[PDB]
This record gives C-alpha cells, sequence and structure tokens, in this order.
C-alpha cells in the first residue's frame, strides 16, 4: 500500500474546476443512455471518479467548487457509500487531507474497475468529445481498470 504522500499525489493535476460538473454530469448522461450491457458496466465509474474530481477540487483550494460538485453528485451515488460519503464531507480543505491517514480509504486506485471492450470503446469516444476532459485524463493515469473481450 502506498504512504499518504503518495496518495495525494494523485490530486496534482487539476482541470479546468469550472468544468468538473460539466464533466460529471456529460458522463452521467451518456452512461444512463447507454445500452443496458454497457451501463451496467460503466456504472462502476461514478464512484471513484466522483471520489477523485472532489478531492481534486478540494486539494487545489477549490473549496466553492468542491462543495457544489459534491451537493450535485454524491446524493446519486450507491446507497452503500453514503457512510463513507459523510466522512468525506468533512475534508473541505488541503489542510485536511495534508497528513490525513483517512486518504487511504479514498485513494483512487483501490477501487478495481474491469468492463468489457465494447464498453471502453464507447467511454473512451464520449470522453473526447470535449476538449481536455479531465475525466478522460483519470481514467488514464489513477484509475485501476482493465478491459477485456
Ligand atoms: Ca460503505
Amino acid at each position: 500500500q502506498p504512504d499518504v504522500s503518495a496518495v495525494l499525489s494523485a490530486y496534482n493535476q487539476q482541470g479546468d474546476p469550472t468544468m468538473y460538473e460539466e464533466y460529471y454530469s456529460g458522463l452521467k448522461h451518456f452512461i444512463e443512455c447507454s445500452l443496458d450491457c454497457h451501463r451496467a458496466e460503466l456504472s462502476q465509474l461514478f464512484y471513484p471518479l466522483f471520489v477523485h474530481m472532489y478531492l481534486e477540487l478540494v486539494y487545489n483550494q477549490h473549496e466553492n467548487e468542491a462543495k457544489s460538485f459534491f451537493e450535485k453528485f454524491h446524493g446519486d451515488q450507491e446507497c452503500y457509500y453514503q457512510d463513507d460519503l459523510r466522512v468525506l464531507s468533512s475534508l473541505t480543505k488541503k489542510e485536511h487531507m495534508k497528513g490525513n491517514e483517512t486518504m487511504l480509504d479514498f485513494r483512487t486506485s483501490k477501487f478495481v474497475l474491469r468492463i468489457s471492450r465494447d464498453s471502453y470503446q464507447l467511454l473512451k469516444r464520449h470522453l473526447q468529445e470535449k476538449q481536455n476532459n479531465q475525466i478522460w485524463n483519470i481514467v488514464q493515469e489513477h484509475l485501476y481498470i482493465d478491459i477485456f473481450d
């Protein structure tokens, strides 16, 4: 397991923080409008992407944006993540993350994700529609994700 500082290194490369809600809303609509088979697989992305993006906003001192992002998307996460989310919501400032062992519980790389190539194809295409979609960067650099036939 990585140390705290290694975990926090994951939240360095921020995107345009004013667009995070747009990116996540875009993904949500894309996933919800997919065929059942693709939607079932891709729905796995929701929680880890939400946690990473929120912490990215907080870590880069976009406190307003983080609060707003959390308020908009925490509600539709799986019911069994809502206890983890209450704890996540107490982390509102960069100060709260630094030197904090609880960050181990939210490390993006602990969420194992497996999807079909078909689903990946389609996801990749959606995420390349908008220029420098930050979710595409998180998928490339931080998600523990494998694709299969
Ligand atoms: Ca839980």
